[PDB]
């Protein structure tokens, strides 16, 4: 008797790699959003 | 007196050995569809 | 006086090693029968 | 006085012995009769 | 004094022969509905 | 007077003899019958 | 005596081959059905 | 002394060979009862 | 002897050429509901 | 000697185009069953 | 002296002669009766 | 010296006639029996 | 010399017209089964 | 011969006939709870 | 000769009949569940 | 010299003439016999 | 010269008047078991 | 002459009838099984 | 010839009652559910 | 032949009018929710 | 004549009577089941 | 010149007489043999 | 002249009678066949 | 005259007892096969 | 007959009360969720 | 042999086609949602 | 006649009872969902 | 007069043993797929 | 004048009173096949 | 005058005798014929 | 005057003795059967 | 007198110790088709 | 003996395939979604 | 009669403890919103 | 008697194995999809 849950083992990584992409990529953009407040909140104080 | 259930020891592993291979190879599907949800959610929260 | 059931012994056995082979040629289909219903039922699962 | 059933004895005896061969002879056809059955009720049941 | 079971041992030897054909050729026919059998139950499984 | 029902009593006891042949040697080939069934039987559920 | 289970063991074989024909061209369709049902599901998710 | 058993191995043979068609013909409808379910379930699945 | 699963070979080919047809229509109306909810998901986040 | 399989052959055909109508006509039903059920799924998806 | 059974000899000839052949004609009925029944079997078991 | 088994082998071949139509209309029936069954086993899956 | 097997033909008709009313009307049964069968398992889907 | 599954047909249609009313009758209530829902979505936007 | 199948006319058709209010009782049942099962789930919703 | 055979050529054919009647009634009660059977296995399959 | 068939005629009459009377009687229990089967199949599906 | 189905007339009604007892019991029971599967199913949707 | 679906009347409508009281109970339930929620979410806003 | 889903039609109707009633009840709290911002966000603004 | 079918009667009803325990019984865990979930949904929600 | 059949025929009538009784009573038992199975069958079926 | 069926009369009852306990008896077991399996398909179910 | 059927009765009645064990210990299992599926989809449901 | 759908009330009562102290004690927590933030924004007005 | 997926492949169509309408009435829908938000934050700014 | 559900109702309220077993436990866990979130909540808000 | 149902006891005892392990081990692998749910759902919330 | 059967009314008394004991001791044989069959159908139902 | 028939006594006395001796041990062999049969049925049946 | 059923009294005596071991030992083989099947619906549960 | 049942006790042992190999055997393959679901499951859930 | 589950792993490697281009381009939309909710907040914060 | 719940009681509170790690440590991080915020707005005053 | 659950029990306890692997496997990526959203917030949150 004998199963493999050998190959699950290899493609769950990658679903765990690229949601690392999607995560950092995604975090990109958030940063355009903060930071461009931050200019913005300074105009708007003078 | 005398019968033969030498044949089916050798069939009914062949059955076996199949089994293994239609269950492996079905397991390998089920992987594309949890790794592509998790990915999906992982667009889905941003 | 005497008779003969000499020739009954060797004929005799000869029928039980006929039903020997017809037994363990039947069994050898069956075989065949219930593999392929557990590769079946297998697919069937998933 | 005399007779002679000396003849008797030896052609009797004779009679005795053919019976034995039709006797003999005719058992051994039963027998094909009796094992052929044997083997139309084996592939009867499979 | 004599009889002759000469004739009687080469005719019943003939007897036995063709029932041998006939015995013989009976199972040529069961064998046909022993496999078509196995072909049905296997269709009828699937 | 007399007569002799002596050598009757010998030849009996052979055709009683031989039919405990026939009979035991018969009763072989059922068991083949019997036995290859139980088997066929297992298959058949599984 | 002598009887043949010569042209049953021919015969039988056929049998046993046909049922593999039939066994394997079921399996074939089995596939399809599972196959197919990956697919719905996969799109069922998304 | 002779009989002829020449008659019977041609008409057996003809019972061999409509055995053969009543068996062909057979299968023919079991292939509808199979195929039509293969297609009962795939519609079944969706 | 012989039996044709000549026949089978030919009708059970037809099943699963149905079975195609089944699935891959029956897969072209997921489509629809996929596409549908990523519209609706598109105008319900704004 | 003679029988005559010719109205089998005839009779048979006929098993076997009622199978065909009762397979199609069965199937018919299915269809209704499984295209209200992508409806349901639809309007169940909003 | 002398006595002639010459006549007698051509006369029991004559006698095995049509036993031939009312023996020979009755093994032909036999045969309708066999073959008719394994075609009634093969129809009994589909 | 003479005896006529002459109106034996036209009797005869009348016995062997009807058993042909005993035989072939009881098949005719059968059929009705196994072409009945095929479409109850059709209507019993669906 | 003659027999009569007319009645028989008349009488043997009569049964197999019997038996094709006891399948015409067996069948209009199990269509009540196969019919009710379709209407539960649709309320069943909803 | 002859068979009739003219009442099949017959009989099946209808069944076909009530699974559409089921069918239609079953979707006038998933529409209940979508517009309902609607309109709750609505509500709770403001 | 003659048979009488007229019984069976008349009972048979009382199967069918029973079978109809089995039928038509066991759907009322049904509906019990799809009805429940609709208000069940447009609570559930809200 | 004479004898007369004359009477008995007469009443023989008498012995004949009522062995047909005593044999084509006997018959036909085996009909009945026959034709209810299949009529019962008819009922007995469904 | 003279015999008397004649009895036998109306005698043979009786005999198979009865047997239509045991054998459309049996019938009729057949029917019971047919039509209380069909019954409980259908309170078997639901 | 003369014959009495006077008495067979009497019992095979009563056949007929604790038949018709065993058929209305047991089917009393597959009605326990029948309502108690509609109330494991009720419970099972909630 | 009868039958009794008396007793099966008076029993599947007890299982329609039952399901009525399942039904309306798990009912009461879910409006547990739904009116604890709409004072959570108007919590929820202040 | 013929089934009734009569009484499928008016017990569905019933489930639709109760689904109008949650529907159309449900609602009315959802406003309550609706007003009561409306209010709040007003007092929030002075 | 005369046969007993009281025994039964009283033999079935036991039957009936446990099915009663197992039915109510079986019933009472599923009870379990239901009633939990309720209660899992109830936290589930908050 | 004279005989005397007188005697012969009051005699015979009585042989007549007693098979009536003896075919009347052995009739009456065959009864018990066939209800039985009736209603063993009956029980056999569930 | 003068013969004592008076005998038989008593005792073929004798026969009828035990007939009758072994057919009362063997009746009984098959009752327990029947509602054992009543039980195992109640448990079977859930 | 007489039989003894006395044996019998003591006979059957064993039989009838250990059906009593076979069936009592049968249900024994069954239990084992329901009461672990309950607890399965209790934990199936969470 | 009868099953017991008495139990099922009194174990779904509990379901409901328990759903009751979950949503009552739920609720308690939202209140301090709500008292807060008002304290919050009127420390945060001024 | 063949079968027809030719309805089925014109009755899909069908289930496609209304998808179509409920997913494009469906879309219509949230565009009044879509819409009504853009105008109430519009509001909201002054 | 006799069986025994007596084995039964103590085994089935032992699955009564571990089902209690996994419902209690398995609420256990919710409910560690359930304070958590609050207090996530609570920190959400401040 | 006896028979041994001796062993069938021991026998039975066995499977009903195994089925318990079967059962169990069953068990102990739902487990893991409730737990970890549990641990997925709470990732899920946070 | 005289003769004496008065020997054989003793003489026939024993034939019959032995026939008594083959009679009874055979049906005890019979009475073990039977019961061990219904054992053997109580193991083959479960 | 004198005859002596006393010569005869005892010599009659003694064909008793061996009439004894042959049908008792003619008597043995049959009871080998029947257990055998009772064996060979018994192995028949399973 | 004496005869001797003495010798069979002990001869069906071991006839009942072996059919004891036959049906002994064939029900051993059932068991196996029986438990294994049990097992193998156990591993098909789950 | 004896027969000899010896042979059969040690040939049905053979039969019961290769069922044991087809049962253990059979077994081995059920659980691939239970240890894979529990996978696929697993997957499922995620 | 053999079988062939060559042909499913060439077909199962194809759903996973398609499974691929499901996957695959069911995210290339989300990705719009995302996108052009990074793009709306952006103007949402000024 | 047993099952063990034993297992299920060490593994559920498994999950309740990693359930307690993932609540305790997810509440560490919303804490670091927390604290930063009321800072940001700390320095957002002034 | 014997089976063996001993391999049943080594594979069972690979398929918790395996679980474990996907269990925990899975459980890693829903980390990524929580870890990042709390960073997501924190940059959402300024």
């Amino acid at each position: 008797g004998v199963i493999d849950t050998s190959a699950v083992e290899s493609a769950i990584t990658d679903g765990q790699g690229d949601m690392k992409a999607i995560g950092g990529y995604i975090v990109g953009a958030l940063v355009i959003l903060a930071v461009a407040g931050l200019i913005y909140s300074m105009l708007r104080k003078a």
